[PDB]
């Protein structure tokens, strides 16, 4: 579990997203496992404006942080679960590193800001849903 408050914005896995999520909805994409819910308090996050492709996220599993190396955003094929249909999810990085069911929504941040969150994972790997070409998030 886990979400992102930037200004009147939560930022959550979609398919963990709440009806209260669902119920101020403000955008969603299944092909990114991403939702956007408004707030009425203002958010604690920042969000980075870069190309890094290093950067530290936070394994719940584990109740720590690892430092990762992660591919660019980009269409990789993820298989069924009982959320999701097989297909493939957009705007997805991969990097070496610990996860299982139950670390989604664990925060990637580089030195700019917070990137993504976990939303995949397998054997070694963890997935991570890009967030850093959502301008709008900071206006
Ligand atoms: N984005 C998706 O389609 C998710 C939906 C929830 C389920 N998905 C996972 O990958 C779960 C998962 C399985 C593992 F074996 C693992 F090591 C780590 C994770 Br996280 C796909
Ligand atoms: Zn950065």
């Amino acid at each position: 579990s886990g979400a992102i408050y930037v200004g009147n914005y939560r930022v959550v896995n979609r398919h963990l997203a709440t009806h209260n999520d669902w119920a101020n909805l403000v955008w969603e994409d299944s092909s990114r496992d991403l939702l956007v819910s408004s707030t009425t308090a203002q958010g604690c996050d920042t969000i980075a404006r870069c190309d890094c492709q290093t950067g530290v996220y936070y394994c719940s599993s584990r109740r720590k942080h690892y430092p990762v190396s992660f591919s660019k955003p980009s269409l990789i094929f993820v298989e069924a679960s009982e959320y999701y249909p097989a297909r493939y999810q957009s705007h997805l990085m991969l990097a070496v590193g610990h996860s299982e069911p139950g670390d989604c929504g664990g925060i990637l941040r580089c030195q700019h800001g917070v990137v993504g969150i976990v939303s995949t994972g397998g054997n070694g790997l963890v997935g991570f849903a890009d967030v850093r070409d959502l301008l709008w998030l900071d206006e």
